[PDB]
């Protein structure tokens, strides 16, 4: 039934414009929406990956990897999946892959490649896939993983044992003034309702 | 070590606006991000998003979600149900309140989350995510009445919370859907639990 009509570029920075949609409505009126879109898209199937990366160890429980990074937008500390933009030409895997070893220091092999899969939709076209990664955290490369940030990279690791996520995030947040991170929280939550 | 320094503003809508955030990197150098702010805020976060369980005796539980038109995906998503906190109301009763406009059930709470981000190099965009169970053999969610306000048209969709990732898949292979990262996260960790 509905449908876009016209996206009118309103203001566009290096990295992220504004657009005035005007879409069809399902009674057939014509409405508009504010929309944010990045510039950076070119013919990747998303914008960009999350990892979840399942460490997992002999006589360990297995612990989900995080990162924690000063993020501007929000003027603050937050905790989320290690993450990046997908580069030109590279695959989600591959992108996923990378992302996790620069972030975290980790190898980690594929296991799951989600669809692209929407940011905040009401807002914005962002999409990323949700890329799942075992870290094989006895073989030697994982041993001693130094995180290699790129220019202006600043990240923080923290692994959480799986078995407990809801509890550790809930312990870190009420220790700091620090952001959890909506996807995190939501597969924290899962894991409990399970 | 890294926080703001300023913020200028390069383009403000009716409910979006897009700055430029200058902060300082931990080594000490000053560098500026591309910042998404909605214009609404007052609250404990922007919005509430809903994780819905639906119970019948003698059913599978089930999670209910809604599919609408997002125009700056230019297409339809699949996410829980969802919206902005009013000016004075609390967490819970705006998922109380959102659940029952898209979905039409009446449900109680059993968890709220801490503020958490949606996409927090992109935007300051936060929400709360509210556990609410629905009591489906209630008279009051016999014919649940989902209630729209002006220009929203929401479809219901309701998942056994069992299969919920493979009956996700489902959707957007057969129906050119986009699942939400939220939702999708959700339904990752119920599989990868144990
Ligand atoms: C790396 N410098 C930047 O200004 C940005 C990257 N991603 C954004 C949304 S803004
Ligand atoms: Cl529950
Ligand atoms: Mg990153
Ligand atoms: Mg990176
Ligand atoms: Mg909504
Ligand atoms: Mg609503």
């Amino acid at each position: 039934k509905q449908y876009i009509i016209s996206e009118e570029l309103i203001s566009e920075g290096k990295w992220v414009k504004l657009e005035k949609t005007t879409y069809m409505d399902p009674t057939g009126k014509t409405r508009t929406w504010e929309s944010v879109k990045r510039t950076t898209r070119k013919e990747q199937t998303a914008d960009g990956v999350a990892v979840i990366p399942v460490l997992q160890r002999t006589l360990h429980y297995e612990c989900i990897v995080l990162v924690k990074q000063f993020r501007p937008p929000m003027g603050g500390y937050c905790i989320e999946f290690p993450a990046g933009l997908i580069d030109d030409g590279e695959t989600p895997e591959a992108a996923a892959l990378r992302e996790l070893e620069e972030e975290t220091g980790y190898k980690g092999d594929i296991a799951e490649c989600s669809p692209a899969v929407c940011m905040d939709p009401g807002l914005s076209n962002c999409t990323i896939h949700i890329v799942t990664v075992t870290i094989n955290g006895d073989d030697a490369e994982n041993a001693r993983p130094k995180p290699k940030p790129g220019d202006g990279e600043f990240v923080e690791v923290i692994s959480l044992p799986k078995n407990d996520l809801l509890q550790r995030l809930d312990a870190l947040v009420a220790e700091e003034h620090l952001t959890v991170d909506a996807r995190v929280y939501s597969y924290a939550l899962a894991l409990k309702h399970a």
